[PDB]
C-alpha cells in the first residue's frame, strides 16, 4: 500500500500533514512529497488586465423579450444580467457586430432601423411591426471571471477584489501570459506538478440582475468570443456567422440541441487555437523539469479530450471532479495522458455535527463500481485539512479507502474489469461526448435529464464494454461488427434521439438491416423520434421496438394492448408486492369501446420507477410483448424483428433495480440469456468485477448495509457472501 | 301538463302504451296497431341507405366506398408482397376490383413518402394481395385502395353487440349513383303512400356514414364521429377533379394512418371534399324533406350515424326546410350540439337510457342513470332549450321497472314546466366567451370528440372544458382563425379561450406563426380582452427556439421543449388565496406541509423556487410537462412537482390564464367560471345570479321576472344565490331540485 493518493495543503496545521499522509500512505501535496500547484491561466492580474480592458473574453448575450405596441420599441440591455460580471461592449460597432431579431417573423431589423443610446445601455428600433417581440444579441465585456465569481457569492466574500479574466486570443494578453508563466517556472523551483484549472475559456456561466445563475451549460462555448476572433473566424471557414449563431434564439447552443454546422465550424477553430496553446504550456512546463496536469471543468473549453490529437498536447494528467460513476467515468475513459486522478468527495470546507464518513464511503461507492470497469490512476481531495484532522471517524475512512483503492490496484494492475457485452450510445455527438450525454451542468442531472442520465449512470459500473457513437460514423461507415446493443434515447429534437437524422432512409435502412440479422436496438424515452415526417410514425423505428407515441393525429385509430407479461427474464428481479400483483390480477384489463381500444390494465402493475413519463406511448402490434403499460400507456416493452430485438423503456432513473432491469435488457435484446448468468451477482444491491487475466473476481456493495448475495461463476458452481457496509470481497 | 315527450311503443303492447302515454304526457309515438287511435303524433324511423337487400345485392358497384391503408410491410429485398385485407373485417369490406386500381390506388414507401411507380405494382388476379418490385430494402410500405362498404357499419355494430349472429347482413347502398338513387326516391315515394298514419318521418340518417371501420377481429379499427372516409367513389373522385381542378390522392383521405380525424390540422383538400359532398348531399335531402311535406308529414334527422355531408352548422341548412333534429343526450356537451342548431322549427332529446336489456336486467336500477342524464341535460337546456324530450328502446322493458317508470313521470313534467316558465327563452349570459380553433362554428360543441359522448384518456383533460361551458351562466360561441383573420375578433367578445395539445385543428397548428394572428390577439388583449389558454395553447415546434407557446407573453407560460435547458427557470411564490381558486376546498393538512417544505434554493441547471412538496387540491387530468413561468412577475396559482398547472398574467388593459388541463367536475366548472370572470376584469360581475355552492347553478330569466336554481347532484345541497341587487336568498335544494323565485321583470 503505496502512494497513489493526493492530499490538499493546509495554511499552518504542517503538524498533522506529516500524520495524516503517514497514515493514508499519501505521496502528494496539494495546494519530501510530491507538491501540486493550482495554475489559472486566465485570471489572478488585475495589474495587468486593467491596462488593456478590450481584451477581457466577450459573450453574445440575448437580451429579453421587449413587446412593441406601436412603430418603436426601446430594449435595455443589462436589464436581466448581472452588472458585476457583464458589461455591453460598445468599442466594437454595435452596427457591425449585433443584430435585433424581430422574434414573432424570425427577421432580422435593418441596422438603419435601430441605435444604441449614447448614455444609455438600450436600444432604440423604429419603423417595426406593432405587437412583435423584439430583442437585441449584443457583445459583452466579461469583467468578472465567472468561477471566481462563483466561489466570491457562495463563500460570502463580501468586497473583495474581483478577479477580472483576460483572452490570450488577444496578441498582448498572449504574450503576458506566457512572459509569466516563464517567469512563474522560474520562481516555483519546488512545484512538481503544474495543476491547470484550467485554461483559456471558461464553459458558459452567466448569471442575473439579482446575482442568480442565468445561463449555464457545462459544453458551452459562449464566453469564447471577441471582434478580431469573429472576423478570423469568416477568413478562414468562408462565411460570417451571425449573433444568433451564438444566442441560438435563446438556448445558447445548449449539448442537447441538435448540432448545427455553425457550432461544428467554431469547435473546431476554437480547438485549433486552445490545442496549439496547450502545448505550449506543457512544453514549458516540461522543459522546465514539471509535469502539466489539465483540470477537467472551468477553462476547459476548446480541448476535447475525447477527440483525435489530444494525445499530441503530451499532457501528462488529467484530473477531474467526482460526483459519480458517470463523472468518475469522464476521466477514466480519457486517451492520450500517462495518468488520471478524480478530487473525490467530500470537499475539506465547513459546511460538511455530522459523520462525514457517509458521504467519503458513499461518494466511494458510486466511483468505485465505475472504477471497476475503467480505473482511475490516484485519487485526492481538496481544501482545508485542518477542517477535517478534528473529524476521527472520517480520518480512518479514508485510510480505509486509500487502502482499499491500492489493493484494487495491486490486485488487478490497474486492467479493467472483462465486459460481457458490447454497448454503444448513438447520438449526434458520439466520441466526442463520452460520458457526456444528458449534462447540463456538471454532476447536477434534474427533473428535466434524471430519466435519461439514469443510463449512463447505470452503464457506468456495469459489467459491459461502453462505446459512445455518432449518426456520422453510422452513415458513413455502417455498424461496428463487434456491437451487440445498441442504444438510443432522449426526447424528440434532441442531439441526444438526432432529430431529423431519422429521416435519412439510409440511416433507417442500417439499423433496421443490421437488427433483422441479429443485432439489439434499445430505444429509452423518445427513440428515433421525427415530428412531422410521417402522419402516423413518430418513432421512425417504432416497428423494431414495437412501441410508438400517439401525437393527437391517430386517435380515430383504435390502439388494442396485448396482455402484460408479468414473469419475465427482464424483470425477474423486481420485486412486487402479492397485494400489488393481486389487485391488477384482480382489476383486470379493459374491454374494448368505441373510440378507445382496449387491453388497457384497469390497474397499475407498478414495483418500478420509470422517471418522467412519456404520454400515450402503445404497442404497434399486439406481438409486442408489454412488460408494464400502466396508465393507459406503455413503459417497458420487447419485440423480436428478425433474429433481433427491439426494446423500449420510457424512462431509466438511476438505481441498482433499475440498473439490474437495463442490464437484463441488455442480455436479453441481444439474445444472451444464457451469458447473463456468469460472473452474476443474485441481489441487485451487489456487482460483481470478473478480472480472468488474474484468475479473480470481486463482488461489491453499492450501498452501506449489509446485503446477502449469491455469486454465479462461469462453471456453474454458487459463492454465497454477506457484504458489510460499502464490502468488497475476493475470489 | 301534457306533451312535448315522444314514447317508444310495440306490438301486443297496446294497453300499457296507453297508460304509460297518460302518466309521461307523452303526444307522440316512435314505431319499432290499437296504439294508433290514440290520437298521438306518429313517428316512424326510415333508414335510406339500407334495408333493401334485394336491390342492392343485384347493383352491388353502387355500395358506398371507403379508401382503405393496409398494414406498413418491410420489404427485405427489392420486391415485396402486400395483403390488403389482414387488418380489416372482411365481412364489411371487400377491394374493389371493378375499378382501375391503377387509376385509383396507391402504393407508398412510408419510409421516404414517396408513390411507388404504377409500372412496379401489380394486383394478384386470385389473392387479395399487392405485389411490388424495384423498390428499396429495409423501408416500410403501405397500399391505399377502394373497398365497397357490404355491410351497414351501424348495423354490423349492433349487430355484433346484440349477439344476432343469425340474421342476413344489411348492405348499404349509395345514391350518388343515378340507378341507386332513383332506387331510394321511388321507394320513399311509395312509402309514404303506405304510411297515411305516419306524421314524423325520423330519417336515420340520411346518406353517409360516419367513419366507422372493423378490424379482422370483429373489433372498431377506425372511429371518427365526423369522418369521410366512407364517401367515395370512382365517379365521385373524377367529378371532384373536374370540379376543382385537381386530383385528389388517396393519400387525402387516408392520411397517412389518420383518416383525417376532426383533430388533424384541417388541409385544403379535407374542406374542398365536405363542400362537395354537402352540395351533393343537401340537394337530395331537401328532395326528401319537400317530398315529405308535399305528403303532408314532417321531417325529422337523427344527428348521428349517415349525417355526413349534412353540416347543420354550416350556412344554408335552414334551406332544407327540415322540421326538426333529433339526437342522443349523452351529457351536456352532446346536448348543446343540438340545441345550437339553427334552421329548424324544433329540437329534440333522446335521453338515456335506451330501453334495452343491458340496462334494464333485474337487479340494475335504471332511475339513477335516467336522473342522471336528466340533470347534465337540464344545466345545458337552461342556456339553450331543446323543444320535445324522449325515449328510445323496448317499452315493456321499461314497464317492469316501477321506480323507473315514475323518475320519468317526474322528468317529463320538469321538462314541461322548465318550457312553461321560461316561454322556451334562454338564460342570461353573463360573459361572451369565443372557443377559438380551426374549425369554428361549423363544429359547434363538437371540439374534442372522437367516438360521440365517449371522452377518454386522451381527450377528458380538454372535453371537460364543453362539458364545463354546456351549462355555465355564460354565452358561447365558436369562431375559427380564418373568421379571425378576416375580420378581426367580434367586439362584443369578453373572452377567448384556445385549447388544446400541439399540432391539433383545435390549438391550431402553423396558424400561429402567422404574425397577423399573433398581432390580433396581442392588440385585442392589450386592450382589454382576456385569453384562456388550454394545455398547448398558441403552440409552433420549431417556430422560435426560445418560444414554443406563441403568445407566453399573454399567458405568462411556457413548455420547456429540452431547447432551453441551459436556461435556469425562475418560480416566483405560489398565491394560494386567489378569486380564482376561492371555492377550492383547502385542505389544511395539504396547505402546511406545503408550507413546511417551501421552496427549492436556486441551484446550478435548475433554476429555482418550486415549490418542494405539492399544494394540490385540484384535479388538472393529464400532465403538460414541464410548463414554467415566462418571468417572475405571473402569477402562479398552481405549479406543482417542478412545472405549471394554473397561472394568470397582466397584458395590458386585459389578462391571459394558463391551465394544463380540465376535466369537468362541479369543482372545476366553478374554477372555469372564476377563470372567466377574473380574466376579463369582472369580478365585480361575478356575485350577481350565482350561486355560493358549486354543485349548483343559477338561471336567470329577465324579461319572465324569473330565476331558478338547480341542484345538478343526487345529494341535498344548500346553497346561497346573490342577487343583482345584492340581495341574497338561501335554499335547501333536494336530490336533483330546481327551485323558482321571482326577479325584477324587464
Ligand atoms: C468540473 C467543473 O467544471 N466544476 C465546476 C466548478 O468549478 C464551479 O464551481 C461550478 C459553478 O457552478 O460549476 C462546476 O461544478
Ligand atoms: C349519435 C350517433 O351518431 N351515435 C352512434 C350510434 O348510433 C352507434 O350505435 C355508435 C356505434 O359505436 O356510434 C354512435 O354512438
Ligand atoms: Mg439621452
Amino acid at each position: 500500500s503505496t502512494g497513489r493518493f493526493t492530499l490538499p495543503s493546509e495554511e499552518n496545521f504542517a503538524e498533522k500533514t506529516k500524520e495524516l499522509a503517514e497514515l493514508w500512505g499519501a505521496d502528494a501535496i496539494r495546494n519530501g512529497k510530491k507538491i501540486y500547484n493550482a495554475y489559472f491561466p486566465t485570471r489572478a492580474h488585475n495589474e495587468w488586465i486593467t491596462l488593456h480592458m478590450d481584451e477581457t473574453p466577450q459573450v453574445y448575450l440575448l437580451t429579453d423579450r421587449i413587446l412593441a405596441e406601436s412603430d418603436t420599441v426601446d430594449i435595455p440591455l443589462m436589464e436581466s444580467f448581472f452588472a458585476e460580471q457583464l458589461k455591453p461592449n460598445r468599442d466594437a460597432d454595435p452596427h457591425k457586430y449585433w443584430e435585433v431579431v424581430d422574434r414573432t417573423t424570425g427577421e432580422v431589423v435593418d441596422s438603419a432601423n435601430w441605435t444604441l443610446d449614447a448614455d444609455e445601455d438600450t436600444v432604440h428600433v423604429s419603423g417595426v411591426a406593432a405587437w412583435h417581440e423584439y430583442t437585441v444579441s449584443f457583445l459583452a465585456y466579461i469583467i468578472w471571471d465567472p468561477v471566481e465569481m462563483y466561489n466570491h457569492l457562495t463563500n460570502d466574500w463580501g468586497d473583495k477584489e474581483h478577479e477580472i479574466p483576460f483572452d490570450i486570443y488577444h496578441p498582448a494578453t498572449r504574450k503576458f501570459v506566457f512572459d509569466t508563466f516563464e517567469q512563474w517556472l522560474k520562481d516555483s523551483p519546488q512545484t512538481d506538478v503544474v495543476r491547470f484549472t484550467t485554461f483559456f475559456y471558461q464553459f458558459t456561466l452567466l448569471f442575473d440582475e439579482k446575482r442568480r445563475e442565468k445561463v449555464v451549460d457545462w459544453f458551452g462555448c459562449a464566453c469564447t468570443v471577441s471582434p478580431r476572433a469573429l472576423d478570423d473566424f469568416e477568413a478562414k471557414y468562408g462565411y460570417r456567422l451571425r449573433p444568433e449563431d451564438f444566442v441560438d434564439g435563446g438556448a445558447y447552443n445548449s449539448a442537447w440541441r441538435v448540432p448545427r454546422k455553425a457550432q461544428r465550424d467554431w469547435i473546431d477553430f476554437l480547438s485549433g487555437f486552445v490545442r496549439e496553446n496547450v502545448k505550449q504550456l506543457a512544453d514549458m512546463s516540461h522543459a522546465a523539469g514539471k509535469e502539466a496536469m489539465m483540470f477537467l471543468g472551468d477553462q476547459w473549453i476548446g480541448t476535447e479530450p475525447y477527440k483525435d490529437g489530444f494525445d499530441e498536447l503530451g499532457l501528462d494528467a488529467v484530473v477531474g471532479s467526482i460526483g459519480d460513476g458517470t463523472t468518475t467515468r469522464m476521466i477514466a475513459d480519457i486517451p492520450g495522458v500517462k495518468y488520471t486522478e478524480g478530487r473525490f468527495l467530500p470537499y475539506f470546507f465547513p459546511d460538511t455535527g455530522n459523520d462525514p464518513s457517509i458521504e467519503g464511503l458513499d461518494n466511494w461507492r458510486k466511483a468505485r463500481r465505475a472504477i471497476l470497469r475503467s480505473p482511475i490512476s490516484r485519487m485526492g481531495y481538496g481544501g482545508y485539512l485542518s477542517l477535517a484532522a478534528k473529524f476521527p471517524k472520517f480520518v480512518d475512512t479514508v485510510t480505509h479507502i486509500a487502502n482499499e483503492f491500492r489493493d484494487i490496484h495491486d490486485r488487478t494492475g490497474g486492467v479493467a474489469a472483462e465486459g460481457e457485452l458490447n454497448v454503444a450510445i448513438l447520438n449526434s455527438w458520439g466520441k466526442m461526448r463520452s460520458w457526456m450525454a444528458f449534462t447540463v451542468a456538471h454532476a447536477l442531472p434534474n427533473k428535466q435529464t434524471y430519466s435519461y442520465y439514469g443510463i449512463l449512470e447505470s452503464l457506468s459500473g456495469m459489467r459491459v464494454n461502453v462505446r459512445f457513437i455518432s449518426f456520422d460514423d453510422v452513415l458513413a461507415h455502417g455498424i461496428d461488427s463487434d456491437i451487440d446493443v445498441i442504444i438510443n434515447g432522449g426526447p424528440v429534437d434532441t442531439a441526444f434521439t438526432g432529430g431529423d437524422v431519422w429521416t435519412n432512409p439510409k440511416l433507417v435502412e442500417t439499423v433496421r438491416a443490421w437488427v433483422r440479422g441479429g443485432g439489439a436496438f434499445v430505444g429509452v424515452g423518445e427513440p428515433s423520434s421525427a415530428p412531422r415526417f410521417q402522419t402516423g410514425r413518430f418513432f421512425q423505428l417504432a416497428d423494431v421496438i414495437g412501441v410508438d407515441e400517439e401525437r393527437y393525429q391517430t386517435l380515430s385509430v383504435d390502439k388494442y394492448f396485448p396482455p402484460v407479461v408479468p414473469d419475465h427474464f427482464i424483470t425477474a428481479d423486481v420485486p412486487v408486492d402479492p397485494a400489488a400483483r393481486e389487485a391488477w390480477e384482480q382489476a383486470g384489463y379493459r374491454i374494448p369501446l368505441s373510440g378507445c381500444g382496449g387491453g388497457q390494465s384497469i390497474k397499475p402493475l407498478g414495483g418500478i420507477d420509470f422517471g418522467e413519463p412519456v404520454l400515450n406511448t402503445y404497442p404497434v402490434n399486439e406481438n409486442v410483448t408489454l412488460l408494464r403499460a400502466d396508465g393507459g400507456q406503455v413503459q417497458l416493452a420487447t419485440n423480436d424483428y428478425g433474429k433481433g430485438r427491439g426494446v423500449y423503456i420510457s424512462g431509466l432513473p438511476y438505481s441498482a433495480a433499475n440498473a439490474r432491469l437495463l442490464e437484463r435488457v441488455l442480455f436479453y435484446a441481444s439474445h444472451n440469456e444464457d451469458k447473463y448468468a456468469a460472473w452474476s451477482s443474485s441481489n441487485p444491491e451487489c456487482e460483481v468485477a470478473h478480472f480472468p487475466e488474474q484468475g479473480l473476481y470481486c463482488v461489491i456493495n453499492n450501498t452501506d448495509q449489509p446485503q446477502k448475495t449469491t455469486v454465479t461463476l462461469a462453471d456453474g458452481t454458487t459463492e454465497d457472501f454477506d457484504l458489510p457496509d460499502s464490502g468488497i470481497a475476493w475470489r
